[PDB]
């Protein structure tokens, strides 16, 4: 599953529909990023630029011009064909091929952007620009507007109104098309396969980074070359560090390992967390904490639907957590009083859910305290966890236990669809999977 | 093999030995780098900062103060311990543990650098600073010097002399210690294992990126988590693009694949290229080009030694290439006349060798046209290639063939040591390796 | 005559009337400007900031908040009272006195602008800001918007729309109130007195700068401390340099001197040019050129009125100039053909008229080729000139003659009022004035 | 008196003598400065650039190249001849005339500085540059060094050492040549004439700014077009504000007026302060404070000589002040105890002396607490004052009195020469001068 030229075009048209007549929208590509000295990190296109183009080159700018309420057109600035640059660094789309390939009306060399952009903006009323997104982009836009402002003797005029298109575009991104959901479903499947593999490969004495290696290889083999975020493999006390990425320790017989990893497939993020015993068998203490986190996740998965909110579901999770922690003696007191005091916060200190899409922490307005009412087409994670610090003032057997279990879901008309349920999470199923693997 | 605290300390002392009395050297850590939105790329420390510290955190500055010719000391600015930041993002060394861990005299919070740095520079004659390396660093240094310049009523004075330490430090880096050579030897071995694996796994119909996946998994399993540069897997006509990294094509029965890949092990780069038939058997045309490139590499490996130069060895390679291309009818004319006209350049358009170390294209002065005389302790690549474009005006059977073969060597008292000869390169050995793998 | 608190308030209200509900307008003071080392030029407030405040301090920001269509208020950020800063550098208005003195609702310390501005902008739909006017202002505004954009977890939101208020404000400035016209009338009178003085003081052997001295002293004595632009005193060939300000030459018996000078009175510019003989008597050649320029000015003064344009009046002037130059043999050919070829341009190369107000080249849209139809309340200069270069291919007696004659006018319902006719311009009146002075 | 081409050349040579072999010094002109909108302040050349050139244009850079210990040469970058720019804005020296006019070896267009500067710096060991002086200059220098650093394949190399030339140049400026002393002597005479005029013109009911007008006219008539700093005319309580420049009040019968004003003559500053009765007669209270300030000045003038210091002379002044204030009942207690407590500081809160030259607060190292031993050729002010605030807890008759009396001196072999004693300061002489003027 992928996103096609025609869908990128529909998105551009949907933006144009929202624009004022006599306006232009400017969407800039991500800069290349140095890793060390003359070597660069693998290129990652800006998500908003990607959303409107599917074009994976730097030094590119999409310009959507809405001349009036019926007439509009698109111009792409992009790198020119250049034999020498291409022999060295790779092929470039260039200007001749771009209109047909991408479905834009005109393409111009990026090297000419300062000579041409002001001409496209001249006489317009409004420019849509994400001010502050990139320095290089602000320089280009500010230079063009200055030429126009100062050019009255050449009959030039600048648009007086600049509107940030991020709020409009991020609201578009928040609601996925069926094609996007299909891509995210595949990302979920690929990510789940990787997590199953990690559980099947894990043995005491392996390093945390070995499981990262297994996961990344699995992503690759299905065509997801890069992860969507830096993979977390936190064994033992490291599982109590939320975004632990050092992954440098030897995994010990008797510890849990928490793996938070997700692929990037056609631009879209998977995001799964599983926690499991390094030796294939939960201890009693580990199981007691795990059961609370799993009940939190299972309850959330029953509840998420149009018309509820992340805030509302979080309330149910907090009750499950406080109730369970009281039963184990980790918290002491009356459940309702403890809930009123947010007594769970030392052990569950992050949010239950975030939006998911072209970014792992995806764009879109949450509302105050994540109170926004859910609607079909929203995609979000569900990620309860409990983290009992090595020095917590709790019964000793629970110290140093970090557990998170996370699935990705899409809100549907009828509830939600779980995109990541193909990797096991019930403790007996985890144990069975690992027992079967350990016998090979 | 690794680099130890005591070696980092010896390096700092070696720099101090070269500094003027009444001076301070300032070495800044790399900034964290955004990948998309709120997600960052995996952190890569600045190579020069790494060289003097082995410390893998951002927001850190090493200050070496040479008060006079016998008295000197070191101060590290680094991130403070912070429970909340650490629960979220990972542990920090902090100030209490840093002096013993790193072997510096004093450690101070990075948050206090603007309140403290000018106090360390006050009254010194010289500051060593890599101006222009990082914007954030220039801001800090410039602010401190301005405070001092403008602070005469508070009895403050700025050092009037600013010296770029890059030339001195890069000359240090150019000559490897035995410990560095041991690390590079392991990087070479790990990289060679990965290339052997790629040859054993390659089959027609696999995608170029599949071999990248195999290579990266092999790096990981030996403790080299990241590649030293973006892996190149160029099959067919893609092998004629020097740093092709798209790796997006299906590998065809009858094509060659060129793989240029290297691990980063304890900061140090491996860098190997092998070219081999996707189907395990070179065609006659492919073998004819391969033989010329291999003779170029084998001759270079015989010749490299103290007292020669990259320029001198390149001359021998150019003769081998022109002679071979004339024999096949790719070039026409008198060999010596063709050499005088640099007639090889359409087919071999890059350098034979680059320095190798903490960067894949490592630091250090080459001399005009890479004429610097070689000395023991220098580490360099040897990477002849021939690239016959799909549209080259040559006998048709050679069009679209891109071949490079690259080894990493260290210059010794007695010649050179090849760090990467554990992955095969003779065509009969490549074929035998692949035949054996294809039968499994 | 001056502009009062209540008028500044009416202007602020007039701007608020034009603003969208749920918006804030930000108007920043001019920075102080270094002359040399630690010495600054005399402070000149930004004209737009002045227009809305009459407040002559730096480090001040006026914020007009339009909460909805009936409710609005103003906040001033300005320097705090500070005994030491005030003993050294002068008194400051401060926060307690500002609301009553300036007629704003609230005043806050400038030192707190970064802690407070984002709070004022939070939740608004539109911010009016002159982007690119001042670097320091852009930094403040951009920082505030960034805090808001990134502050969703603190329930903060940024206005998505930024509108340049310059076009609206400059259209306000283009049409003067009766009070502004009264101030400009006084500026005209003061400037005219200075020009009369220069004519009465001029003698051969004085330096050009001596007349600048007389002019500036006259401005001062009437309470116009500073000129509105750098005074031009161009004698002989220097009169052919349009904005000659060196004023370094000894004025020669037999040369003309062109003086372009204007006061700044309560923020408003006078702008007069007179050209006259250094020795008090025009030569025949000088008179022949002078007569053409004077006829151009006199005709323009008859014609300027509501419903015509600078372009239209310029056409009449060009005909007068071409006709006169043909009669003297400076141009040769048919007048209408010469007009069609713009044959006057080597000798009259600037515009006839510019707007006049808080800036000498005042703000406001001219229309293409200065075609905008004139309306009552517009204030403009009328400044024909002829400049015959020392090396011009013309009859020799005209070479090196530079003449400009300039008056300031206000368009009225019934034509125009000349604000500067109290300094003579008829050649016989100039001669009589100088003869009378030279006899003393 | 002026500074000639040959002296500017001697200065350049004196700098070259101090430079390391294989070095270049870069000295940049001041930028033009906006006053309002498209109008600029009158141009003021950077003092250090002026010191080495006597060239009064912006967009100019002096480059002194010391190739080795016997060979050196100079290159000027400056604006090209351009007919249109010159018809509008004034004549330019250009490249053809510059070598002879200024005495430099070569001149190049400023428009070519980025194409040429790196070529001049290539292969040098040291660059002398005043980092942070001007943004535009830092951009040019940093760009050139970056081209060189990154240009090894084009055989380019950057100087690794950057030295601030300000300390060396400011030490040069601190010691005046006989020609400089002659210029400063004339500046002193011109400034003194202006102060005499102000005393002769002052009458009750005039505004403070009227005396500024008289002073500036007097500067102008002697060829000092601009003041060296903004003129201070502080009458009554305004005399207690040290750099009061509003000069907006009506001068009252019975008040003192303090005038601090100085001309700029051929680049050099005069700096005189006189305080006198607006009505021509000191009251008893005014005379009692005046006598203490005058004794302080007269004693300082007797004492200043080679081998003493500003700190040492200040000690004598503090004793005179504390002794006098005790006698009047403004201070109470034992003189030596009061001195030990710095009890004078509420009334004399600034320094006695500053260096004087191309800047009014001239360059040069003072030493801790202005302790540097004085030597012949140093030029400094002597400016005791007493300022009794309107609300001071002192006998009522002294409240609101601000008195400063300031002369400019040059240290000679034999003591000092007073450059400003031609304007009276003894109270009986002030009264006689004013009485004589008031009778006219
Ligand atoms: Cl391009
Ligand atoms: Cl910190
Ligand atoms: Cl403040
Ligand atoms: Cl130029
Ligand atoms: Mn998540
Ligand atoms: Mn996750
Ligand atoms: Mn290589
Ligand atoms: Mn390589
Ligand atoms: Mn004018
Ligand atoms: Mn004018
Ligand atoms: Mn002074
Ligand atoms: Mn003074």
């Amino acid at each position: 599953s992928e996103i096609s030229r025609q869908e990128f075009q529909r998105r551009r048209q949907a933006l144009v529909e929202q624009m004022q007549p006599g306006s232009a929208a400017l969407i800039f590509a991500a800069p290349e990023v140095t890793r060390s000295a003359d070597s660069e990190y693998p290129y990652r296109q800006n998500s908003d630029f990607w959303y409107f183009t599917g074009f994976n080159e730097p030094e590119a700018v999409l310009v959507l011009i809405k001349s009036d309420d019926t007439h509009n057109h698109s111009v792409l600035f992009n790198r020119v064909r250049d034999l020498t640059a291409e022999i060295w660094f790779g092929r470039r789309l260039g200007q001749d091929a771009a209109p047909e390939k991408l479905g834009v009306d005109r393409a111009l060399a990026f090297s000419e952007i300062n000579q041409q952009l002001y001409q496209l903006l001249n006489g317009l009323d409004v420019v849509y620009h994400a001010q502050g997104e990139y320095a290089y982009a602000d320089v280009i836009v500010n230079s063009a507007l200055e030429k126009l402002r100062k050019g009255s003797r050449q009959n030039l005029t600048a648009p007086a109104t600049m509107i940030d298109w991020r709020p409009v575009v991020h609201e578009m991104r928040l609601f996925k098309s069926p094609e996007e959901i299909a891509v995210l479903r595949r990302a979920g499947e690929i990510t789940a396969m990787a997590h199953t593999r990690a559980m099947e490969k894990c043995r005491p004495g392996m390093f945390e980074y070995h499981l990262e290696g297994e996961i990344h290889h699995e992503f690759n083999r299905h065509g997801a070359r890069y992860p969507s975020y830096n993979t977390i493999v936190g064994s033992g006390e490291n599982g109590c560090i939320l975004a632990y990425t050092e992954n440098e320790c030897e995994m010990r017989d008797g510890d849990l390992v928490l793996i938070d990893a997700g692929c990037e497939y056609k631009g879209y993020a998977g995001d799964i967390t599983r926690t499991f015993p390094v030796n294939g068998k939960f201890t009693q203490a580990q199981r007691e904490i795990y059961d609370i986190v799993l009940e939190s996740l299972e309850t959330s998965l029953r509840l998420y639907r149009p018309g509820t909110s992340i805030l509302e579901v979080t309330g149910e999770v907090v009750r499950i957590m406080v109730s369970g922690l009281v039963k184990l003696g980790i918290l002491k007191g009356d459940v309702d009083e403890l809930i009123a005091q947010n007594a769970h916060r030392p052990f569950f200190m992050h949010g239950l859910s975030h939006w998911l899409g072209l970014d792992v922490h995806d764009v879109g307005v949450y509302g105050q305290d994540r109170s926004r009412i859910l609607e079909p087409g929203m995609v979000l994670t569900v990620e309860p966890g409990l983290y009992i610090a090595p020095d917590a003032e709790v019964p000793e057997q629970y110290r140093g236990i970090g557990i998170r279990i996370e699935d990705d879901i899409v809100i549907t008309e009828t509830g939600n669809e779980n995109l990541t349920a193909s990797v096991v999470k019930k403790p007996e199923e985890i144990e069975a999977l690992m027992v079967a693997a350990r016998k090979q």
